């Protein structure tokens, strides 16, 4: 049994010669040799049966990746585990190996423009398959984009995704929330449970700002001083789109505020392509509702070399899948992962 870094890795003896890569979210992602395919692959491991929430992630995900089948998503090409759930303590995820992920490219590379553009028509193509699911992905941001030697782009993790339930969106202000916090909406902070649509193209707007400079637009310290970083570069809410917050407590938040001036993109970005932040603008739009969607972003003129809706396609289902005991979730996680066996 392989090792890597002091920790077992059990996937042998199909897959061998393993290396380290970096994390998931419940343990590392090494390449491997699949002495079938006679390719290096990339494997995650994931130890997710001591915690009820850990197990949700991992079944979501499997749940979810085993349905998807997308140039743009990776997706899951064996599953290796024990043969009984009494022996069975990890989950090995098989996936393509990629070269980078975003995360990492864009601490050290700077993106010309035509990369910034194909990267972003890709995480837009990838995103309509997702949203005409019916699913959202609610943790887009540059290390879940993987990239391969020609930069071709994979959206990864979907371990926090959701079915879209825009009639059961509305909450609280200051209501806790899980994805990260630097590309998170700024109505996640005043009154959105983030169960719509419209919080993943945010999350690609601060994905694309960060292609810009090779810095995150909004890196927020804790869950209130997030939205003081939007607030600051989009200025304060106009009062149609405060009108729009009835919740009185984040509508009173906003207006006890000194007023702030927008920041310009062109200020802010003096070497972005026009067209780029003409998007750029309306995937960072402060009301929801006016927020671009998916479709229409991939028709914008800044993706105009790209652009084909009949080369960008849609699942054939919208997707339908937690007071669940491991138990039953870990016996959930078997029966799923079976279909891999032996
Ligand atoms: C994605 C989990 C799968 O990641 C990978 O397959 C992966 C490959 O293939 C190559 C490189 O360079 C990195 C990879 O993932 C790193 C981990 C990733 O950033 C994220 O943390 C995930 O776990 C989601």
């Amino acid at each position: 049994p392989e090792m890597v870094r002091g920790q077992v890795f059990d996937v042998g003896p199909r897959y061998t010669n393993l290396s380290y890569i970096g994390e998931g979210a419940y343990g590392m992602v090494c390449s491997a040799y699949d002495n079938l395919n006679k390719v290096r692959v990339a494997i995650k491991k994931i130890s997710p049966f001591e915690h009820q929430t850990y197990c949700q992630r991992t079944l979501r995900e499997i749940k979810i990746l085993l349905r998807f089948r997308h140039e743009n998503i990776i997706g899951i090409n064996d599953i290796i585990r024990a043969p009984t759930i009494e022996q069975m303590k990890d989950v090995y995820i098989v996936q393509d190996l990629m070269e980078t992920d975003l995360y990492k490219l864009l601490k050290t590379q700077h993106l010309s423009n035509d990369h910034i553009c194909y990267f972003l028509y890709q995480i837009l193509r990838g995103l309509k398959y997702i949203h005409s699911a019916n699913v959202l992905h609610r943790d887009l941001k540059p290390s879940n984009l993987l990239l391969n030697t020609t930069c071709d782009l994979k959206i990864c993790d979907f371990g926090l995704a959701r079915v879209a339930d825009p009639d059961h969106d509305h909450t609280g202000f200051l209501t806790e929330y899980v994805a990260t916090r630097w590309y998170r909406a700024p109505e996640i902070m005043l009154n959105s449970k983030g169960y719509t649509k419209s919080i993943d193209i945010w999350s690609v707007g601060c994905i694309l700002a960060e292609m810009l400079s090779n810095r995150p637009i909004f890196p927020g310290k804790h869950y209130l001083d997030q939205l003081n970083h939007i607030l600051g570069i989009l200025g304060s809410p106009s009062q149609e789109d405060l009108n729009c917050i009835i919740n009185l407590k984040a509508r009173n938040y906003l207006l006890s505020l000194p007023h702030k001036n927008k920041v310009p993109w062109n200020r802010l970005f003096p070497n972005a392509d026009s067209k780029a932040l003409d998007l750029l603008d309306k995937m960072l739009t402060f009301n929801p509702h006016k927020r671009i969607e998916v479709e229409q972003a991939l028709a914008h003129p800044y993706l105009e070399q790209y652009y084909d809706p009949s080369d960008e396609p849609i699942a054939e289902a919208p997707f339908k899948f937690d007071d669940l005991p491991k138990e039953k979730l870990k016996e959930l996680i078997f029966e799923e992962t079976a279909r891999f066996q032996p």
